[PDB]
């Protein structure tokens, strides 16, 4: 699709039989997400946006549909007020910003 | 142009007259700009995103080159970690997500 930016580009996200809904983010870095008790082990990290500095646990090689499209990679969880997916997933399903 | 999201999708802007860089950002509602000064009359907002609110100027209708192309709109001047465009100004320049 080409998503316009007139509302917020949320798109369906699935992640370990949760159908939930994320924001594409092109000023994120990583992909941050709400509680889903991911499995794994993890390792704790800071994340950064404007307005401070969020306690997050990250999981690799997390397994993620998102519009569809199939993806694997880094998801941070913690207290984010929006689901978000990154750059680091935004590439792997090939999304461009075009004008 | 058609940018890929391997790197921050960072663009040259025009504001105030000055030439800065800026991170196109479509998880932003708002642009947000560090700290000049800039014409007309402001107006004291909060602004949220993860981590928590900051302080910014609002000022409405400034002009800004974004990657060449002219785009008017609300500035927020703040202290941002980075210069970002916002979905408010991505409109004003055709800005589309692809994949
Ligand atoms: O003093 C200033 O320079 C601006 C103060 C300011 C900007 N946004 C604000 C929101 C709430 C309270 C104060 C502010």
């Amino acid at each position: 699709p080409q998503i316009t930016l007139w509302k917020r580009p949320l798109v369906t996200i699935k992640i370990g039989g949760q159908l939930k809904e994320a924001l594409l983010d092109t000023g994120a870095d990583d992909t941050v997400i709400e509680e889903m008790n991911l499995p794994g082990r993890w390792k704790p990290k800071m994340i950064g946006g404007i307005g401070g500095f969020i306690k997050v646990r990250q999981y690799d090689q997390i397994i993620i549909e998102i519009a569809g499209h199939k993806a694997i990679g880094t998801v941070l969880v913690g207290p984010t007020p929006v689901n978000i997916i990154g750059r680091n997933l935004l590439t792997q399903i090939g999304a461009t910003l075009n004008f």
